[PDB]
């Protein structure tokens, strides 16, 4: 029985309603006899809150696959998108030594942000993913921007309508790479 462990935010963890509500939960339920998906989330996790827990998981957990969805938090308090980047890194090297293959999903933020530092933030991403040649799962967020009825009132969290779907997309993203 092999571990993907999820390391992310309320992306992941699920916004104003319970773990076993959020997409992960969905995803392990389908996964059943196959695949352990351990969502290690949290609400308003930011990418250091998220690299201070890793060690403990990767120990605990033992996972195969690490799924890393955090810096959207930073992004959108305006953190420094430097220091980010840095964390991000320390977090893939973390999964790496532990044996564990790193997947990267791209994050990006409110268009409201400005795009000097959107483009900024944005980055990120493909520049980590090419530094460690790891995977780098599109924003599954984009696809639930386009259907309003699954986003929450603050137009930044999904709803529990969404996240059966976001399960099922995310089952297909990950098909290929377990
Ligand atoms: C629009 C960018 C996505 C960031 C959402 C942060 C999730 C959380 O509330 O932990």
């Amino acid at each position: 029985a092999d571990t993907l462990l999820i390391l992310g935010d309320s992306l992941s963890a699920g916004y104003r309603m319970s773990a076993s509500a959020a997409w992960p939960a969905l995803l392990n339920d389908k996964w059943q006899s196959k695949t352990s998906v351990v969502n290690a989330s949290i609400s308003g996790d930011t990418s250091q809150q998220g690299l201070a827990r890793l060690p403990a998981l990767l120990k605990q957990h033992q996972p195969r696959w690490v799924l890393v969805e955090l810096g959207g938090n930073d992004g959108l308090r305006g953190f420094q998108p430097q220091q980010t980047e840095q964390t991000l890194r320390q977090i893939l090297q973390d999964v790496k030594a532990a044996n564990a293959e790193p997947l990267l999903m791209q994050i990006r933020l409110p268009a409201n942000y400005g795009r000097r530092y959107n483009e900024a933030f944005s980055a990120i991403y493909p520049k980590l993913a090419k530094e460690f040649d790891v995977p780098l799962l599109p924003f599954f967020m984009e696809e639930v921007y386009l259907k309003p009825q699954w986003m929450q009132d603050d137009g930044i969290h999904p709803n529990r309508d969404a996240q059966p779907f976001i399960a099922d997309w995310m089952a297909k993203q990950l098909q290929p790479l377990v």
